[PDB]
């Protein structure tokens, strides 16, 4: 990880990662674990997911990662009930993700 983009995006996933402190965004959702998810949610993503996409060089823009960000919260919104933990954390951390890397 010797691009500055790279850097950049390490910091970023540090910094969203603590807000979920329990890890529930953590790693990749299975059926066993989440019954339904692959019928539900089309497009899976998670912490660990990027955070390997970051160590490849995968992420071409800070924007394509912010894009894996905001589907892994979607994801959670959609397919967890409005008025579970997992919802309500998903859509904080959403906005305070967002709002923490608007100023860096």
């Amino acid at each position: 990880e010797s691009t500055p983009i790279q850097q950049l995006l390490e910091h970023f996933l540090r910094q969203l990662q603590r807000k979920d402190p329990h890890g529930f965004f953590a790693f990749p959702v299975t059926d066993a674990i989440a019954p339904g998810y692959s019928m539900i949610i089309k497009h899976p993503m998670d912490f660990g997911t990027m955070k390997d996409k970051i160590v490849a060089n995968e992420y071409k823009s800070v924007t394509e990662f912010k894009a894996d960000f905001k589907l892994m919260c979607d994801n959670a919104m959609t397919y967890n009930r409005p008025d579970t933990v997992y919802y309500k954390l998903a859509k904080k951390i959403l906005h305070a993700g967002f709002k923490m890397m608007s100023k860096e």
